[PDB]
């Protein structure tokens, strides 16, 4: 309307030459602004692969697939999950959002103190990398910086790279399709200057929050659901919300605006470019095909959405979620109703605020949030059909009737959170612990896949995989052979590069050269606060795995013939991929 025009005339002037009006664009949310031609932007790991021969026929594993930055994803992804728009809740459902958000900014706010981020801080997260070492750079943003002051915004441009996919079906569960924002690296300096605080200081992180997780590691929430079923109260509910990023309402992004009464000074003003400027009004690129399979990226724009992409999505959306569980608790208690929809009489309005004050700080412990991942043990099983509140939020559950009671978990061992759920396991001393588990078809398919074109960065990435496996998922016959020979078929001295998970709760304690033993020992012994007797394990049989039963269900090979054949004729595998690598120095792990 207004703030745009800086960003529109920028774009239109760098792209003047093939700049053209309007193709029959199927925009209907987005103000579609025009197009510009582009080169269009539309991979297997042979170490990892020669090592799962019997996975070769499992079609989970070979027709994986995730990612799409092809211009036809784009435009399928932007459609469907981006092209939508979330109808606002009642004024009676906004009003109870206002006393829910106001009182846990204020427990975030009640030790803690925001802060502006610094250079320094920024460079020493990244380690692009050759960007940030050019002083040049950082007058373009100093340029910014000032155009943020002056309430302008210049630069700050969103780009949607492709769609994020999980196959639905049997191991996980189905989560729907998510767009990729990518930006200048510029505009991520940005916005961390201003609101980066909320991430650094774990302003979330369980001690400060009570029910979110932020800053644990995977191997920290198995014990943390454990904790919330060690509770008393009814089934644990984990209701997944059918595309949260595109379900949050503006009537949110105000409550979640409220950083800003926090702040002081030239930090609001920072921040306040950042929210508004930048969030609230959106910028976004976009391929789209067209005539003689030629490819064009559409400019559009719209500004009552945050969706995602921004530096504390994450953030955010673990705040909502709280404020949100919180609300649907109330009504389950019998707060507030359905009657108090469209509006809310002040006789319940201090009900609420009364409720918030005196239980908000234990309900909260019941909760485990980690952005739209959530877990709850309410008091009762009236939980399940307190919807009201829920559906008016726009909140409206995945892949059930809209108002059909939600299902829960009496086995906190079957619940589903941040893509695993969690098993408890006696190891062979007596003691126990928590592990998390996952779909290990979905597991070896990862490990395939490298986004790379080199031996070493291969094999690296193969053994980046392996020993991740031996950390966390060493309980699982198949992983544990397939790591242990994985890491004896890779040269003893090379280090493992890459990403094994996109996950927030993904430490990468296993990007080491150091004994997986050790540092197995470190993690599950020596730091894990709920292991009491601080014995170390001395040798890998003594680290225990779940149950055949249990394992074959969570996609095992055990037990068959294929695998059987695998397991004894490893050796040959192992000799093979030495071979191809070429002649290093190799260590026989498989005893
Ligand atoms: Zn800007
Ligand atoms: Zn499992």
């Amino acid at each position: 309307q207004e703030k745009i025009k800086k960003r529109i005339q920028k774009l239109k002037e760098e792209f003047a030459t093939t700049w053209h009006k309007d193709p029959e664009h199927p925009y209907r949310t987005w103000t579609y602004h025009g197009s510009y031609e582009v080169k269009a932007t539309g991979l297997v790991n042979g170490v990892v692969k020669l090592m799962s021969k019997p996975w070769d026929a499992i079609a989970n594993v070979t027709t994986m697939a995730m990612t799409d930055t092809t211009p036809f994803g784009q435009q399928r992804v932007f459609k469907e999950k981006v092209d939508t728009k979330a109808p606002e809740p009642p004024a009676g459902v906004r009003e109870v959002l206002n006393e829910t958000t106001n009182w846990l900014w204020a427990h975030l706010s009640r030790e803690k103190r925001p802060r502006l981020c610094t250079k320094e801080e920024f460079i020493k997260k990244v380690n692009a990398r050759e960007a940030v070492n050019d002083p040049r750079f950082w007058e373009m943003v100093d340029e910014e910086r000032e155009n943020h002051l002056r309430g302008e915004c210049h630069t700050c441009i969103y780009n949607m790279m492709g769609k994020r996919e999980k196959k639905p079906g049997e191991f996980g569960k189905a989560k729907g399709s998510r767009a990729i924002w990518f930006m200048w690296l510029g505009a991520r300096y940005l916005e961390f200057e201003a609101l980066g605080f909320l991430n650094e200081d774990h302003w979330l992180s369980r001690e400060n929050s009570g029910g979110g997780v932020e800053g644990s590691g995977v191997q920290k929430l198995g014990y943390i659901l454990r904790d919330i079923a060690g509770k008393q109260g009814g089934k644990m509910y984990a209701d997944d919300t059918a595309g949260w990023d595109t379900r949050i309402t503006r009537t949110d992004l105000e409550n979640e605006a409220k950083v800003l009464e926090l702040l002081d000074g030239e930090h609001r003003m920072l921040a306040r470019a950042i929210i508004e400027l930048t969030y609230r009004h959106k910028v976004v690129k976009v391929m789209r095909p067209a005539a003689e399979g030629k490819t064009v990226m559409d400019v559009i724009s719209r500004e009552d959405q945050r969706g995602s992409g921004q530096v504390v999505t994450y953030a955010l959306n673990t705040f909502t979620n709280i404020a949100v569980q919180l609300v649907r608790l109330m009504e389950a208690e019998g707060v507030i109703g359905p009657q108090h929809l469209e509006q809310l009489p002040r006789k319940n309005k201090i009900a609420v605020r009364t409720w918030l004050f005196e239980n908000g700080e234990e309900r909260v412990t019941r909760m485990a949030i980690s952005g739209d991942d959530c877990v709850v043990k309410p008091l009762d099983d009236r939980f399940a059909t307190a919807l009201h509140f829920l559906n008016a939020m726009s909140k409206v559950r995945k892949d059930i009737q809209e108002w059909k009671p939600s299902h829960g978990w009496h086995d906190w061992q079957q619940v589903p959170f941040c893509s695993n759920h969690f098993q408890e396991i006696v190891m062979k001393d007596g003691r126990s612990i928590v592990v998390p588990c996952r779909g290990q078809d979905e597991l070896i398919g990862r490990a395939r896949i490298s986004p790379g074109a080199n031996v070493k960065d291969t094999a690296c990435l193969a053994k980046a995989y392996a020993q991740m496996w031996l950390l966390l998922y060493f309980h699982r016959r198949d992983l544990r052979l397939m790591a242990n020979a994985i890491c004896s078929a890779v040269p003893v001295d090379w280090v493992p590069t890459g990403r094994t998970s996109w996950s927030i709760h993904s430490k990468g304690e296993w990007m080491t050269t150091e004994d997986m033993l050790q540092v197995w020992n470190r993690v599950w012994i020596e730091e894990n606060e709920w292991m009491m007797d601080k014995t170390p394990i001395a040798s890998w049989t003594d680290v225990p795995y779940v149950g055949k039963r249990e394992d074959i269900w969570c996609g095992s090979l055990i037990g068959t013939r294929s695998r059987a054949t695998w397991a004894e004729n490893i050796y040959a595998a192992i000799n093979q991929v030495r071979a191809v690598i070429g002649k290093e120095n190799y260590v026989d792990y498989m005893t």
